[PDB]
RNA sequence: AACCAGAAAGCCACGGCUAACUACGUGCCAGCAGCCGCGGUAAUACGUAGGUGGCAAGCGUUGUCCGGAUUUAUUGGGCGUAAAGCGAGCGCAGGCGGUUUCUUAAGUCUGAUGUGAAAGCCCCCGGCUCAACCGGGGAGGGUCAUUGGAAACUGGGAGACUUGAGUGCAGAAGAGGAGAGUGGAAUUCCAUGUGUAGCGGUGAAAUGCGUAGAUAUAUGGAGGAACACCAGUGGCGAAGGCGGCUCUCUGGUCUGUAACUGACGCUGAGGCUCGAAAGCGUGGGGAGCAAACAGGAUUAGAUACCCUGGUAGUCCACGCCGUAAACGAUGAGUGCUAAGUGUUGGAGGGUUUCCGCCCUUCAGUGCUGCAGCAAACGCAUUAAGCACUCCGCCUGGGGAGUACGACCGCAAGGUUGAAACUCAAAGGAAUUGACGGGGGCCCGCACAAGCGGUGGAGCAUGUGGUUUAAUUCGAAGCAACGCGAAGAACCUUACCAGGUCUUGACAUCCUUUGACCACUCUAGAGAUAGAGCUUUCCCUUCGGGGACAAAGUGACAGGUGGUGCAUGGUUGUCGUCAGCUCGUGUCGUGAGAUGUUGGGUUAAGUCCCGCAACGAGCGCAACCCUUAUUGUUAGUUGCCAUCAUUUAGUUGGGCACUCUAGCGAGACUGCCGGUGACAAACCGGAGGAAGGUGGGGAUGACGUCAAAUCAUCAUGCCCCUUAUGACCUGGGCUACACACGUGCUACAAUGGGAAGUACAACGAGUCGCUAGACCGCGAGGUCAUGCAAAUCUCUUAAAGCUUCUCUCAGUUCGGAUUGCAGGCUGCAACUCGCCUGCAUGAAGCCGGAAUCGCUAGUAAUCGCGGAUCAGCACGCCGCGGUGAA
């Protein structure tokens, strides 16, 4: 293998961490509470289709935020769902949690959402080729600069594994002022587990 | 007329040809197939099941004949390289033939008559309830026989011609052939004079000839063979082939004229002639060269390539054989279809000194090229184009030009020429890639130049092996072996011996519920067992809920069990090498090609120039981090210059410097000269701290290697389930006849010892770094001191620098190994820690063949820190000091 996780390079330089705090001498509880909370909202993603998670740090409380393409579905009917969040969270935390929400815009040009969708389609035994192609269809036409898409594994629920994908636009990688995103998902019907990885580029 | 849906459907097949698909079973076994081919753990191909499709009183398999086969080509094929022009001529028989008048009517067309049995195939009509079937009536078939016409074509008869053929007359060239003599140069042997120790040979050498005078050198003699220069994609011949000179005999070709005969032509099975080199017979001749052979060499072996000798043969006369890649792999005759360009031999016309130019034409002889053709490669008036005549030859690759038979030959052999059996191929051309002991250009500690290492010694470590009750698993050329393991005494920990459990150590549900703890004493190696105060409602609306046990209940959990060859993800390498691609146009019958090539340039597919290509993407570079100069903003826990004082930058005083760290500034071929097509770029220069990617790092394109990993994690399938799941103690993983990889300490005088003497940098610190002081020589202990930080500590770094002693020895070097007494952490250091003191004092005096690293603050050498971590580092990750060739 040879390549480098691309949001593992622009981190710190032009894009910043997504857990903004500072903890000297208290640096395992904070980490393994952040991990706990980050894991336990995977229930929402089943339908809410969230993208990001921040972990701010109060004086003695927990302020976070999220983004998802459906604000009504997450907060619920009369905001009661967010209350179930609060009460499950503080019980999970032992610390007063103060959540917040912002709506994501142009949810086509994300990366985790797109991988979520194409893995979804691959679950329903659909042709990977047209899946990738219509993904990049709706993506590029939303206004972008380049997309690549890779798929690997026991393709078409078939014999010895392979990998191949298609790309339009143009995506420079070794350059740094790139702001390129990246997302990697998984699925399978009955043949082990497949692999899809997606890269976008939306400005330097 | 009566009664009953009642007694009455099988067969082949479903991967492509071909119409019709999915489960279960087996696992290169069973088995199947007309041909491709299926079968080694998820089979539409094997077997059953269920579906589907084709036919249906039938359905399949075998055997046989025609088809598709243009694969015997009359309709209707071919011979440059794919199978196939005889080696070439002379020619009886035969096949085919210039132009015109008259004639005849064999061939030809056409008319009448006879005749071509009946039943069949076909056409019309007809009869059995229709159909087969039956019936009537018509055509078709001759190359037949007789008889009548026509006269173009071919044939037969009497004619006439001149273009084809041939002859005459006038000229031209030639290594065309046979016979007879003759010339010079050269090599060799011989005779003689001079002459002294070598000659000759090879990649290197040797064998060999020589002091019975060699090689060399000079004079003459002998003998046989081939003909230096002219020599030319020139000449002649039917082909094989022919080159010194002169003579006697002798064949063929070409141009002119147009006297003469009047189609006398072409091709040509059997036959006859000629026929390179090697070979045979008989008789000569023999200088060089050379199969066989001998000796010398190289080689694992070399009856071969290389060297020194050498016999038949090579030559001459007369016979014999009759074969070559006998080639242009291209049968012969004849006529038609653009050009350009040389050259051998001619004949005409102008200029003319033309015998030196120019124009027309005949005949050979080469190169380029248009139509056309060709599967492409290519050929193209010297067709492999367009067409007629005559000949030869071919029909998948092997078996094999073999066997038998026949003819020829003295003999070797030659000509002619199969079948049994086997396979699904064997072939021609052309594209992409790879490879070469083929070529051209250019890079890298890859060579060369240096410095230092390993292989020899002791010890640490990871392996292979062996032993074991177990030495738990993985890693296997470079790209495994100080590797996962960045801390094996218990664990950790998979493995072995024991003692133990079952919805189980861990998760969820459900029934009763309801709040488990914790604590002590016993027996125990603990796991546990047994008793003791006990786990106690955290909401109440009067009804209830969570944490919680414990029991039960079945839902079940559980696995470091299996498959990197079913997989996701994550790495190693080619490689920091410079490459890999696409869209649209254009070329090619097609695989494919153009771009991406040529010239210049470069670290580079980096740029410039020209070009059927125009444009683009991942790559290169740049954007990033750090190091070197510094402006400014800020001055403590940092700094101390201007002042004072104290042990001191401490404490006053200050922020100047130093440093800390934000924002700025700065290197861009920016200006100078030159080289260069004025371009790109290149050589030198100024200025500047750094000059030409300033030094270093992060950054790893398409893909190769079924490389590695189910043991970080995840996961299909297969598997264990009162046991491969689970709890505890004790031992392993540290075993030792042995082979290897990586490291450390050394074999001393640039050194050993003793005593004084200064200078860094990176980072760690609350149950931890210890200040200071006291004690013991030491590892350390005791009491106490700051420090959650530029303050305090680890921590005055060690090599360095200055003196003294030791004298070349296994030494005062080396300190492995071992006895004894201690220290620290640890519930516990025999197995199996680190360290101290004393005592003993091993191998070891620079290491073979071989082999590694390195181009500068590098190599070499000396210390510091920290990751994991009670504790344990010669390892690993960083820092700094000294400083070469």
């Amino acid at each position: 293998g040879q390549k480098v996780h691309p949001i593992g390079m622009r981190v710190g330089i032009i894009r910043d961490w997504d857990a903004k705090w500072y903890a000297e001498k208290e640096y395992a509880e904070f980490l393994h509470e952040d991990l706990r909370i980050r894991k336990f909202i995977a229930t929402k993603l089943a339908d809410a289709a969230v993208s990001t998670i921040e972990i701010e740090r109060a004086a003695n409380r927990v302020n976070i935020s999220i983004h998802t393409a459906k604000p009504g579905m997450v907060i619920g009917k009369g905001g009661s769902e967010v209350e179930n969040l609060r009460k499950e969270l503080n019980k999970l935390t032992g610390k007063r949690v103060h959540i917040n929400i912002v709506e994501i815009k142009k949810p086509d040009l994300d990366a985790k959402l797109v991988g979520e969708g194409i893995a979804r389609q691959l679950e329903n035994r659909v042709a990977f080729r047209r899946a990738q192609k219509q993904a990049i269809q709706r993506a590029m036409r939303a206004g972008a600069k380049g997309i690549k898409t890779q798929v690997s594994g026991r393709l078409n629920g078939a014999d010895i594994a392979r990998s191949e994908g298609y790309s339009e636009g143009t995506v420079p990688l070794h350059t740094l002022r790139a702001d390129i995103d990246y997302a990697w998902e998984e699925a399978d019907t009955t043949y082990g587990k497949l692999g899809v990885k997606v890269w976008i580029y939306r400005g330097e």
